[PDB]
């Protein structure tokens, strides 16, 4: 599993469950293609997004549908999505951790890399 | 002032000066067209983006061009840039401050709005 | 104005109004003696805390009352305050901003450290 | 493991590795009483700090010593230490894991509070 998406809610101090996740890889003519999607579980994980051979050299886009998740919880929320946008690069330690910590007006995101 | 951009610097504990910033306004066809750009002044502030008779109501996005910033000062950071994404003057015009702390794995984004 | 504070609230978009704030300064005896206290503005800010000439070298703990903060709104938070502690001045003057910016579950903090 | 901790260095975006973590918890005469103490592992987690016997309600501390983590990797710091302040509750979901992501000038800390 070279990349995972966790997502946490800072308002209810938990996983932010079910929220939908659309990761996109940037083609040679810079539109953003469809690549992978998911939920996120019961844990604020979604994990089996690719697979090792899948995953090349490019740059990905992951958006995470946070305006639906705010709504479905009674909370008025400020973005659209979040959108975590970066390069995967296969000399660094290529196990890619995308995490975001979410509030109805803020969010935070942070990659953690290793193997 | 109607739409303003702040950013901060997490490794260095100082205003991020010198960050490109560029706006974007999604259009009827559902293309993101250019909206507005400038760069962080010394306190790491942007000012002067826009006016009140151009915000219109619409979904914008702001692109802060961290991956330069961290660049140019020469660290290998891991985004490309932070991009912000939201609704404005739905509910009538409103004053936005988009505000990020940068480092180079990590933002945090959080907006201040005012003024019915 | 050498020390001051600022608060934002990551749930509503705006500054955290009336937020207490408590700083000390540990003593020579390794205790935290209480040094300067107030409570934010409007603006979420708090400005004249301290003195260029009280603000001596020292180690400094800043205590954010952010359970009180979203009591007084009804919510239900995680922690009982949040507290930066620091270095200041061994260099010198400097002039500190500690920014929070809070929810109910997690808060950041950040500092902007200016002009020798 | 009713009490997790876990750190990550938002400058390598790795966990950090080998941070002190101590935990202490209110006294009735309001002083501070050490409670329990380790050392993150490869992973920036740090598990068995207690059991569900030990930890009863109260208001504890964790204070997680970034100071010294970010000199041994050259790095300036702000902060003499992180400190989380809370009070544990029987009522809740009481799994609780405290996380901090660490830069030299700034932390973040969440509590995901679960079972
Ligand atoms: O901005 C972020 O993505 C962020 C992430 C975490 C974090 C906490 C716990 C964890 F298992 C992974 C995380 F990324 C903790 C704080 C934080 O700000
Ligand atoms: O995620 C963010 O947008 C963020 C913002 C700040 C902050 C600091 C100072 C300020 F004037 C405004 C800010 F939003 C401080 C920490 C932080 O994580």
């Amino acid at each position: 599993c070279p990349l995972m998406v966790k997502v946490l809610d800072a308002v209810r101090g938990s996983p932010a469950i079910n929220v939908a996740v659309h990761v996109f890889r940037k083609a040679a003519d810079d539109t953003w293609e469809p690549f992978a999607s998911g939920k996120t579980s019961e844990s604020g994980e979604l994990h089996g997004l690719t697979t090792e051979e899948e995953f090349v050299e490019g740059i990905y886009k992951v958006e995470i549908d946070t305006k639906s998740y705010w709504k479905a919880l009674g909370s008025s929320p400020f973005h659209e999505h979040a959108e975590v946008v970066f390069t995967a690069n296969d000399s660094g330690p290529r196990r890619y951790t995308i995490a975001a910590l979410l509030s109805p007006y803020s969010y935070s995101t942070t990659a953690v890399v290793t193997n």
